[PDB]
DNA sequence: CCGACGTCGCATCAGC
DNA sequence: GCTGATGCGA
DNA sequence: GTCGG
């Protein structure tokens, strides 16, 4: 982190942009500005020098060399001293609500952490449950919690079906030394892309996990995607673990790499992979890479063996797990 | 200059 | 109920 | 907000 304080900078831009103005877009040149910024390995000394990175163009070189020149940046001093503003962010923070709910919190002048405590009333189930472990989401977990929730996932796993694979993935397949939840792809025989030959297999893993108190909470649930809260278990006498968010997603198991490479992003990486293939003539979902036909149609699935083969199509050097950290 | 810009799952709401 | 759009998040 | 065409 070279440039920490720019990437901040334009992270709040962009976070700011999304939550405040609802505008995805320029929520997305933020996002990558601050991503290209982010692997440059040179201390940047200038705005001009910025403005050299595919995805910097004048506005964001202006502000850098704002930035540069004050340590600050007087927009989002603005910004920050707006009343709307701070408080529509800090809403959007709590899982369930996002930008459309946090204005019309807002405007019934619901704009605390205590007004949200005095309405759980008026919040849908996965608003009232991010509102339960606010505090708890706001903590990172360490890999060697992510350790121990692994074994805990993949034994229980093994243990309803011993044909069930399930894999790791999210910023703990890129090797973090911490991640902000768990991702968890699934894979069974019984379901491919041509018969699902058994019904309820994300319902019964979890169920198990619930079963072990290891799923404590659900905040979605569907046929192929589970989307809840676990905790590790502690001893005699230990301070409870912190409430953690899990993502566990059934892909079919003939479609396993690309649902891994989904899986594995990063978020940014996945959406510069998927415009590259555009003007590469395809598109890439978690199932399947296909081609672009004359006037645009989807043509049929291409055949896939590897994480690799999905970058050799569009032309990419191959990356491993950690370099996708985009 | 000027639109074009990643893709999908689930919850929920509106109209019929 | 079904369809399709919007919100939110992966 | 950026940039390809
Ligand atoms: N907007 C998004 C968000 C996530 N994803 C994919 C790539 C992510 O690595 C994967 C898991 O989502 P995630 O948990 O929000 N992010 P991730 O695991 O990469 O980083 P953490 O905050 O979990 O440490 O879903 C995506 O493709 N588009
Ligand atoms: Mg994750
Ligand atoms: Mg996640
Ligand atoms: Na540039
Ligand atoms: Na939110």
């Amino acid at each position: 982190t070279l440039n920490g304080g720019i990437t901040d900078m334009l992270t709040e831009l962009a976070n700011f942009e999304k939550n405040v103005s609802q505008a995805i877009h320029k929520y997305n040149a933020y996002r990558k500005a601050a991503s290209v910024i982010a692997k440059y390995p040179h201390k940047i000394k200038s705005g001009a020098e910025a403005k050299k990175l595919p995805g910097v163009g004048t506005k964001i070189a202006e502000k850098i060399d704002e930035f540069l020149a004050t340590g600050k940046l007087r927009k989002l001093e603005k910004i920050r001293q707006d009343d709307t503003s701070s408080s529509i962010n800090f809403l959007t923070r709590v899982s369930g609500i996002g930008p459309s709910a946090a204005r019309k919190f807002v405007d019934e002048g619901i704009k605390t952490l205590e007004d949200l405590r005095k309405n759980e009333d008026k919040l849908n189930h996965h608003q009232r449950i991010g509102l339960k472990y606010f505090g708890d989401f706001e903590k990172r977990i360490p890999r060697e919690e992510m350790l121990q929730m692994q074994d805990i996932v993949l034994n229980e796993v093994k243990k309803v079906d011993s044909e069930y694979i399930a894999t790791v993935c999210g910023s703990f397949r890129r090797g973090a030394e911490s991640s902000g939840d768990m991702d968890v792809l699934l894979t069974h025989p019984s379901f491919t892309s041509e018969s699902t030959k058994q019904p309820k297999l994300l319902h019964q893993v979890v169920e198990q996990l619930q079963k072990v108190h290891f799923i404590t909470d659900t905040l979605s649930k569907g046929e192929t995607k589970f989307m809840g809260v676990c905790q590790l278990p502690s001893k005699n006498d230990e301070k409870e673990y912190p409430h953690r968010r899990i993502d566990i997603r059934l892909i079919p198991k003939d479609q396993y790499y690309c649902g891994v490479l989904y899986f594995t992003g990063s978020d940014i990486f996945n959406k510069n992979m998927r415009a590259h293939a555009l003007e590469k003539g395809f598109t890439i979902n978690e199932y399947t890479i296909r081609p672009l036909g004359v006037t645009g149609v989807a043509g049929e699935p291409l055949p896939v063996d590897s994480e690799k083969d999905i970058f050799d199509y569009i032309q990419w050097k191959y990356r491993e797990p950690k370099d996708r950290s985009e």
